[PDB]
């Protein structure tokens, strides 16, 4: 159907830039909202109500540039805002060696239904929070599958 | 001012404030403002985007050696419609001989619209504007200001 085109579209527009940062190892905070409404978080950036490319998403988060300094929110399959700000979690479960990306994605996790991607710049290591829970090191295909399990 | 004139107040200020980031840091860019005469044509080249306008976003398209850097971008009133679009390139004689792409790109939709384009030179930083087959160079921040607002 064209929602089912629609959605396995902005799948590979977000893998694809999530591959290119991760070979390059660009930092990147990527959240889609789901049930739970993010809306007070969204305010809190860039309004860009964009369509999804994966070109956009790469030009939003490359370093030094204005846009790339906290989240990219997506929401009804668009790009809501950019630079939002997300709640540090508290967790001590996280891996001590994980910066504020991190906790920012788990952070939200913890209170919203909704999936963060991470792409770390130290390493390009692609991770994913979810209920509060880290998943790390992921592969394209492990990442995919979480896409579309979401 | 009604909220169109509000509006149209926020884009001018997004634009001039990009420009400005931009022609300081040599940052080459190619921004074609949409008016009477329809782009669709232009528009469906590009990458489409159909973005609410700020200085942010406008900054982060033109980032050298990124995927939206090469080709135009082009505006509809107060958003970003498509970046890397293809526009025609003028054969005028008018054009300065060292100028590149950008500036025979941004003349060439010039003579075929009634749009208005602001380019930023990559060698030198200067800000030209490009409208109805002339192109007038190395704009004061004042004087591109004067020229969107009479827009
Ligand atoms: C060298 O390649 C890698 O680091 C990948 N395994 C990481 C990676 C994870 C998800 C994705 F959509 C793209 C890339
Ligand atoms: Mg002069």
């Amino acid at each position: 159907t064209p929602v089912e085109e629609a959605q396995q579209k902005t799948i590979e527009a977000i893998t694809k830039a999530i591959n290119y940062m991760a070979k390059r190892r660009i930092g990147a905070l990527l959240t889609i909202e789901r049930d739970t409404g993010m809306g007070d978080y969204i305010e809190t950036g860039i309004p860009l109500n964009a369509k999804v490319s994966s070109e956009l998403l790469i030009n939003i988060f490359i370093p030094n540039t204005p846009l790339h300094d906290g989240a990219v929110i997506m929401k009804n399959n668009e790009i809501a805002a950019a630079a939002c700000y997300l709640p540090l979690s508290e967790s001590p479960f996280i891996s001590k060696e994980l910066g504020t990306r991190h906790r920012a994605a788990v952070g939200i996790s913890e209170v919203t239904d909704s999936l963060t991607i991470i792409v770390s710049e130290e390493t390009g290591g692609v991770s994913v929070a979810k209920n509060g829970d880290l998943h790390r090191e992921l592969t394209e295909e492990a990442l995919k599958e979480m896409l579309e399990a979401e």
